[PDB]
DNA sequence: GTGGGCGTGGCACAGGTAAAAAGGGC
DNA sequence: GCCCTTTTTACCTGTGCCACGCCCAC
């Protein structure tokens, strides 16, 4: 047939596009209790909620979000039309937002520069400079009630609550497991299909996501940051050194309940215990 | 032949800044 | 609508758990 609206990937068959559109369904757990439309975050659902309010608003037809001013909606719609109406009058490069062009202008001469007093950061307006300057005074206005940790925004504070709640709203339809982030469900669903889009130029191995590719590459790079102060051996990961440190005291903290043998790391004990079972 | 030390794979994850995107006085 | 302000999401990379393949001691 053709492609998808959300992702846009071509499809040989219609049944392939439909079995693919169903993957978006798991990524959007915030469903409107009045019309069913679903969204990846409560913030975005709240944008959609305005269509059910008697107050005027301006809905985008293509994804059901609405705004309190027509100018907001029209600017927003450029995400769908792909228009880049703000052109650098000097080098010609085109951007979707005036805010993007403003930042880009610092790369050319004569821009208005908002330089940090205390480091080499520079910004295009005072509000951005001001927000950055909080990182020098240490002010983090949004504080977590459970642990006290401070955050730059209520969004970041919201996101961090996952450590206390364990909530996993993003559900896999094939196996049922839940995830804290839609991006991890996406990665998980790539693992189901063997869809490994990130490839290592040196050996060719493919991975489902950037972080697994990145750590893998350290084997080729020799990048072993954790060094043992006692014997000088280096490792890729903090927890190998941690286990190595143990190797020095000879502490085998894992013992088999059935036969009494002891092990240095839990995955040797765990492997050992399937000999019984 | 077997089992376990060893390094690294697979996985679900946090929290930082960069970037995108919504908000608003007039 | 301009001109920013303010909020929300993307991108990045280190993390610890157990699993897996390799290999040598036994
Ligand atoms: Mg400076
Ligand atoms: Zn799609
Ligand atoms: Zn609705
Ligand atoms: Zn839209
Ligand atoms: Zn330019
Ligand atoms: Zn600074
Ligand atoms: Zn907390
Ligand atoms: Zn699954
Ligand atoms: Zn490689
Ligand atoms: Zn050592
Ligand atoms: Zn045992």
């Amino acid at each position: 047939p053709h492609k998808c609206k959300e992702c846009g990937k071509a499809f040989h068959t219609p049944s392939q596009l439909s079995h693919h559109q169903k993957l978006h369904v798991g990524e959007k757990p915030y469903k409107c209790q009045e019309c069913g439309k679903a969204f990846p975050s409560n913030a975005q659902l709240s944008l959609h909620h305005r269509v059910h309010t008697d107050e005027k608003c301006f809905e985008c037809k293509e994804c059901g979000k609405a705004f309190m001013r027509p100018s907001h909606l029209l600017r927003h719609q450029r995400i769908h039309t792909g228009e880049k109406p703000h052109k650098c009058k000097e080098c010609g490069k085109a951007f979707r937002y005036d805010t993007q062009l403003s930042l880009h202008l610092l790369t050319h001469a004569g821009a208005r520069r908002f330089e940090c007093k205390d480091c080499d950061k520079v910004y295009s307006c005072a509000s951005q400079l001001a927000l950055h300057q909080m990182s020098h005074t240490g002010e983090k206005p949004h504080k977590c009630k459970e642990c006290g940790k401070g955050f730059i925004s209520d969004s970041h504070l919201l996101r961090h609550q996952s450590v206390h709640t364990g909530e996993t709203p993003y559900k896999c339809k094939e196996c049922g497991k839940g995830f804290r982030r839609g991006s991890e469900l996406a990665r998980h669903q790539r693992a189901h299909s063997g869809d490994k889009p990130y490839k290592c130029k040196e050996c060719g191995k493919s991975f489902t996501c950037t972080t697994e590719l990145f750590r893998h590459q350290k084997v080729h790079t020799g990048d072993r940051p954790h060094k043992c102060k006692e014997c000088g051996k280096a490792f890729i990961r903090r927890s190998e050194l941690t286990h190595h440190e143990r190797s020095h005291s000879g502490e085998k903290p894992y013992e088999c309940k059935e036969c009494g043998k002891t092990f240095g790391r839990g995955s040797e004990l765990s492997r050992h215990q399937k000999i019984h079972t």
